[PDB]
C-alpha cells in the first residue's frame, strides 16, 4: 500500500532515505494486534479511530483524554491518517491527568493493569504498549517496565525530552524495555531528545502531526512522539509474523537504517527505525 503526502514521519519509517513523502507498508496493517497507549487517555471517537479504539482503564474522575497528548500518540500508532499501524486495536489507559501529570503509583499501577488486562482482549498477532511518559530514575517504575516486558507486550517508552543521559530517568533507564530517542526530519538528533547507552533506536519526534481532542490535528514534538512510531511499527511487524513482544525491539534495531543520523553522542546508536518494506 501506498499513503501519498504522508505525514513525514511515516514516510521515513518505510524510506532508506529522508526527503520523501509517500508512506509504504504492507496492508496487513497490523490488523489483529493490540496496542495499549498509557498516558492522558484517547478522544475514541475522533473519526481518524474508525471504531478501532477504546478506553479500558481511568484512575481520574473521567477517562475522557481533557489533554490531547493521549490522543497525538494513539493517532500515530494508529489512526487511518496519521498512523503507522491503520487496521490495530487501540487500548487508552489514562495514568496521567490533563495536565499531563500523573504521580508514580498510578503509572505503575497502569503497567500492572495492562499485564493483566491483554488477557481479556482480542490480540492474536501480539500486543504492544506506547509509554510517552517520564520521571527521575525510579527502579520501582523500572521494575513495572520490566514485567509488562515479560509478561509479553512489547514495551516502547520515551527516551525523554531533557537533551541529557537516560540513564537518570525512568522507565527510559530500565534494559529490557525498548527506549525510544527522537530525530527530526533532516535526520539529526532533536535538540531536546536523550541520548545514552541506554537508548535502543530512534523515531521520528520533531513536527509530527497526528490526532488532537476536539476531533482535530496538530503538529507537536517531542520523544513521546517519537515512540508511538515504534510502538505502531512492531505491532506492524508482529502481524506480519516478522517477530514477537520479546524480540520486536530487538529485531527493529536490527533491521534499522544504521549510521544514517547527524548528533548523536559517542556511545548512543545510531539507528532509525524502519519497516524495510519491499513495495
Ligand atoms: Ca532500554
Amino acid at each position: 500500500a501506498a499513503q501519498t503526502n504522508a505525514p513525514w514521519g511515516l514516510a521515513r519509517i518505510s524510506s532508506t532515505s529522508p526527503g520523501t513523502s509517500t508512506y509504504y507498508y504492507d496492508e496487513s496493517a497490523g490488523q489483529g494486534s493490540c496496542v495499549y497507549v498509557i498516558d492522558t487517555g484517547i478522544e475514541a471517537s475522533h473519526p481518524e479511530f474508525e471504531g478501532r479504539a477504546q478506553m479500558v482503564k481511568t484512575y481520574y474522575y473521567s477517562s475522557r483524554d481533557g489533554n490531547g497528548h493521549g490522543t497525538h500518540c494513539a493517532g500515530t500508532v494508529g489512526s487511518r491518517t496519521y498512523g503507522v499501524a491503520k487496521k490495530t486495536q487501540l487500548f487508552g489507559v489514562k495514568v496521567l491527568d490533563d495536565n499531563g501529570s500523573g504521580q508514580y503509583s498510578t503509572i505503575i499501577a497502569g503497567m500492572d493493569f495492562v499485564a493483566s488486562d491483554k488477557n481479556n482482549r482480542n490480540c492474536p498477532k501480539g500486543v504492544v504498549a506506547s509509554l510517552s511518559l517520564g520521571g527521575g530514575y525510579s527502579s520501582s517504575v523500572n521494575s513495572a517496565a520490566a514485567r509488562l516486558q515479560s509478561s509479553g507486550v512489547m514495551v516502547a517508552v520515551a527516551a525523554g525530552n531533557n537533551n541529557a543521559d537516560a540513564r537518570n530517568y525512568s522507565p527510559a533507564s530500565e534494559p529490557s524495555v525498548c527506549t525510544v530517542g527522537a530525530s527530526d526530519r533532516y535526520d539529526r538528533r532533536s535538540s531536546f531528545s536523550n541520548y545514552g547507552s541506554v537508548l535502543d533506536i530512534f523515531g521520528p519526534g520533531t513536527s509530527i502531526l497526528s490526532t488532537w481532542i476536539g476531533g482535530s490535528t496538530r503538529s507537536i514534538s517531542g520523544t513521546s512522539m517519537a515512540t508511538p512510531h515504534v510502538a505502531g511499527l512492531a505491532a506492524y511487524l508482529m502481524t506480519l509474523g516478522k517477530t514477537t513482544a520479546a524480540s520486536a525491539c530487538r529485531y527493529i534495531a536490527d533491521t534499522a537504517n544504521k549510521g544514517d543520523l547527524s548528533n548523536i553522542p559517542f556511545g548512543t546508536v545510531n539507528l532509525l527505525a524502519y519497516n524495510n518494506y519491499q513495495a
